[PDB]
């Protein structure tokens, strides 16, 4: 099949739909791939690398959008609305329940659009999101460390301390994937770490990973208050993929934290468990509330496009190939794919999205 | 004895001569301490904290310089030349072999000046520098990680990678204190690590710390070239405390590195083992040469003043107390202290400094 | 019930159907056991040991084959065809889809034959094969190390290296049971290790076992090529228990490997992922192709009969007892046993074997 | 030479001068050994075991004291004063600077007495004490855990906690041998551990043992107060082998501890760093002060005589053999032995003991 | 809803139905809580702590039993029979199949009684027992160590030994939750450890926890005999929650153990795998049989009420809240709760209990 990859045009998006290794793999299965010049460049992949792999490098986005399957990272933007075609297959992150216009737009055109974020397994795991959740957990600690530096605005604490001096204290709210990758990094820098969770079984599993090196605590208001008051770095890791999280950290609690302490909430764009935290821009990543530093820049994984592109591809790849081979039948061979289907022939097919635009259905 | 602590006035210096715990300790031994208001603030110590400890908080630097012993972090600056007095004891980092004027200035006045950096043990270890060298080793990796982020200018690599994706490669030149603290952090973030050193015995000792988790290699030109060419993060850790280091990394080698790779050299202010690296300012911390990012901001420990002040104090403290108790006799009870003596009664006493200003002697 | 154990007569087979501890256990449940003299000897079990346990030691194979249940390790050989009886229960490794004659032979006679290798659980795990797969994974590294010695034909590399010298690189294709036991050993000797697998979830689980000590990579052609080209020891561990494996390592790739490198493929007898590798004999275990050493001797576990016999017994034992107690009814109490049934009363009952000799059905 | 071993008669002393393995070794070198019946029994060594080894088992202490060399664990008691002889060599723990009468007594008689505790190396290490110091460090945590049980009087805390529940906090004052063996055990039970010491170099070495699993803190009044106030188990491990320790823990500090907390001070018999702690008896091992449980039973190693006897012997053995071979000349071949000499021919030879009984000299 | 918590009156029971953190949580959901004075005291919770949390502290048990829901730890005792009321909800450990009278008694009264021990998940896991099983596993080693001390009656062995001396040997029968928590502690003290189990898959999982640090052995009579004969500490951990365990350790085996060895069987009250072990009292915790020390005191977790109360609450809490919110409907929303139901309106509803008092049904 013909597959195109346009360059991402969203602001600060440097990742790319397919890496050179994926392309090569796709080419070995017959398919032919067209990639817009410079598409791979922000992720560290030159056109040359795409050529060695068997890709035809195209000079314009129009030449990349004109194919049967377009494989991207972000949702299409208005600027590209006119490049889309009637019978395409579109495979990327869509987040339709948040873009009425985009949703209508794909409906008018009539292609079939598959969202990475809704392809779901029998377990209800979202295999195409996890890779990004892992990266975000790991980055949270890297950003946190940076903002604890005095020049960056923090109190000036080294997480690991030095023999004879207290290490930094990291408090993590949420013991899932994100919270666990975060703990790995903090423990790696030598910090003292506490993780809270409401699931004891999860707490039990974590002990098999960390032994007694980390404090594993049940999330109850009383313990949270004490812990939080003593933290140098507070990490919100309750990323329950639908509705906002209950506030575990109220502004009153935040007033009780030390000056130059830092908060990072992985769930910022969706809604976090920290009352005072809201999204910020790249230009002004942080703000203070009570002398406590808030970092609210979203899409953490976008900071490491080289790593992030491959991680995503390792997971999307088997799906891309299934689609290129079977075209639309794969939706009737693959249940998870079937679940990724959001729009087709002018119809809104995704039950969850229908619920949001109940009148679009 | 009366001891004063003025606020550091050097640009971007946030550390303070004595922390509250030191003060308290000093007070319990009879001595009385005077600290200029806000002196502790950049390090996270409010005046109140100094009061609980037994310090008298003074409103002006003049009130802090007027004592028998002044305890500081950095060298005195011209602005303070007129606050110094004839029979003081001055204890701080001086680095006289680099400041002719300062040196003359202390000579005119006639106090006795003891440099933290020359107090040396029979082993020739410099007990008052080590604490900062440890912190600098640990920070090198924290800075390096930050500059590998795409928005910061790097290729966009997560050091630890994710299962299924390659981790970052960190190459460390020098297996001493700095290089070893750096490896600890890199290994902690999940990176693949290589350390080079010319001392096999040192390599042998490192294996007792890391087992087979890190590659321990003999420093020879041939291996260095290969390693370096493949690095995402190159760390210069040859901090031989006198003369500049031989260039282990020539510009030609640097041209061979990947674009978006990062170099950090802990020995920048003194002279590093990387040809192309020179000091930079806080305002413009990095620059590119061959698409390779260079970070040249000196005094790494200044980023974590809270941690750095205590670490320094844990080491200087026993000396400060000896001086406050015995005054000038301690130099004749303590050999290491004796070695810290640089200037006294208008005379340049330090052999190494005499060698530099041979006509000042 | 009466249970016999004949001595294994296949060439180079030193294991035995039941160890002394199993016998004792069987005896405590009423059953009586007959074992041919010297049957246990290649595995390190003298007849005396069988006597203390309650076994009756028999002087001939005929005296051991004449019982209601015969428990063995390998398939019966022509030489023994005439010792078999009409209503026996035979429990051993059969591999019928590869022995037309054996299959016919058991059909003529009319006993019921249960194959260790087809007794399968609801998960489709083959509980009676796993023990051997674990041993084979562990041995692969032990053999590999031996063939890397110069006198054995390899380049002369110590896997662990020594401080200051590069360790050996081990590349493992397949992240399942075999590949994972192999990594354990290689990491144990100090080698640098990479594991490739197509299942990310499997890669994720492996990180919980190894942390960041091993490189966990997605199997794609591009990465495989690079890795393989740099390997000292290449281990094929794709042992998909039915059909041959896709060639992951083509002869062209092998021509690119260093001279004195070694390849071991655990799937040799069934068909491996390395093009150039074919079975060899004990007498001439290895051969060279492109200066690259190939080890092709099958049945790795046969090298450690003492360990291998107990491991097998720990797993077969509960089945042997069920059969001795309930006779043929156990097949209607035990689904897994039911699945092990291959031949009974002149009928070929195993669906998979029928598929191979569709005219035998 | 003839060597005797009497049974220890001190109350609650179950150890014995030589184990069976030592005896055997001594016998193989020519020497002949006489041991009083039941001498080994409290340590788990029956007379039979002594016989197999080559010892002659004697029915009375008189038969054991009558030899050229007597090897014991404790000091001789009045009851045995009359069994001693004029030219014996006595080798045991003496602690003369605390027993005027014993000292005079050995002077009257005229034997040469060598104290285990003063045999000292060029480093001033006391090789024959260390073994007991290691055991005491390990036991401190075992006793501490027991007294934290509610029925034993403590608050009812499990040191390791369980996932979801806080672990116990153990605070250790002193980072030497004792303090380090104690930390090993506490970390082993899953506790949260802090160690304080005044030597940073020692703190640095400890990090090579524990990594970031334990908090390594500089001993200053301020930090001690906070730590101590939060402890479940406080362990005093400043066992400076001459004079009493400075009080690190004043009664005022103890009033600030939680009820049901426990204190153990390894230096009780000599004088500890905890104000309120004094020796207690086996019959009433503990007492409360402020609701805080105090354990003051001395000679911790006496609780594990089997382990303690061998540990001691492994160290004394080479000395016992040197003495049996060279008799009194060994003191002029061995400097450390020379230093162990306390009394000889009616003369008090030990400089330290002379200082205490300056008129005995 | 109104919730009461009476003080536990059973002998040596110091735990309490709800901790202060639970109370607070319950109060934040509307409910109001009444706790008898001193109820929390044996667990380390003063009334004051209950007040801060929102509890009303009541002066009598009658004031605590008079509520709609009573939350306790142990079964009601005759002394309280008259405090119970007709429409209460009772939630505690009941163990009815062992108390005919209690059972009848709850039947007369007519409340609904829910047993912690029968609330069961689809897996048949008993979520409200596990917390206690974990604690008991950990304590087994702490008690064992204590009884190996000479004064306590054991041979005088330190589990960890010291370099140069043999460590203690711990043999654990049963590889489940209890046996695994026990191994964690023993390994933590430095002991040599063997675990036996009949499930190889379980043995396989344990290797992922311990690597090669522990010996993982299949439970067969022959190996058990040898192991046991060499043990210093034998731990019975076959706690199959219904019927007694098969005797793995017969008196004959016990006669073969060393004198001063210790046995602890976690399953004592229910019936253990050690023939000679029977329950003992607090007053006389142990007894000897063949010179081998037996510890038979039941309810190990009662020794650490502070830890044990929170652990239990972390698990019961979500159930208590569901009951307080939905009252009796929760039994028809929650299957696990439904399974906890034992008695209601004069009827014996629990199938297992009916089987025991078949005439009560």
């Amino acid at each position: 099949m013909e597959i195109g990859v346009p360059k991402e045009i969203k602001n600060q998006e440097f990742r790319v739909g397919l890496s050179p290794s994926s392309v090569r793999t796709l080419v070995e299965a017959g398919h032919t791939v067209f990639i817009e010049t410079q598409a791979g460049i922000g992720a560290g992949f030159a056109d040359q690398d795409y050529v060695q792999a068997g890709a035809q490098v195209v000079p314009s986005a129009k030449d990349a959008w004109s194919r049967e399957m377009v494989v991207k990272v972000k949702e299409p933007l208005p600027a590209e609305y006119d490049l889309m075609q009637k019978d395409q297959l579109l495979f990327t992150y869509l987040h339709l329940a948040a873009a009425r216009e985009l949703t209508e737009q794909l409906m008018r055109v009539g292609l079939t659009a598959i969202a990475y974020e809704t392809v779901e397994l029998p377990n209800r795991s979202l295999p195409l999101l996890t890779p990004m959740s892992i990266i975000a957990g790991r980055l949270s600690v890297q950003f946190g460390a940076r903002f604890l530096e005095r020049q960056q605005g923090g109190r000036g604490v080294l997480l690991g301390g030095v023999p004879g001096v207290k290490p930094g204290k990291v408090v993590i709210l949420g013991g899932g994937v994100v919270g666990t990758e975060a703990a790995k990094m903090a423990v790696g820098l030598g910090a003292q770490v506490q993780i809270f969770d409401i699931n004891v079984e999860r707490l039990s599993y974590l002990e098999t990973l960390f032994g007694s090196r980390v404090e594993l605590l049940y999330s109850n208001s009383a313990e949270i208050e004490t812990a939080v008051a003593e933290a140098d770095l507070l990490i919100g890791a309750v990323l329950v993929p639908g509705r906002r999280a209950p506030i575990l950290v109220p502004a009153s609690l935040v007033e009780q934290m030390r000056t130059g302490s830092v908060i990072v909430d992985v769930a910022v764009d969706q809604g976090g468990c920290v009352e005072t935290l809201h999204p910020t821009s790249h230009t002004q990543p942080t703000y203070e509330v009570f002398g406590v530093v808030h970092y609210g820049v979203p899409n953490m994984p976008g900071a490491v496009p080289w790593t992030a592109t491959q991680a995503l591809n390792n997971s999307t790849l088997p799906y891309v190939v299934k689609l290129a081979n079977q075209g639309l039948k794969a939706l009737e061979t693959d249940d998870a794919l079937a679940k990724g289907l959001n729009v087709q022939a002018h119809r809104l097919v995704h039950p969850a999205v229908q619920q949001v635009f109940p009148d679009l259905a």
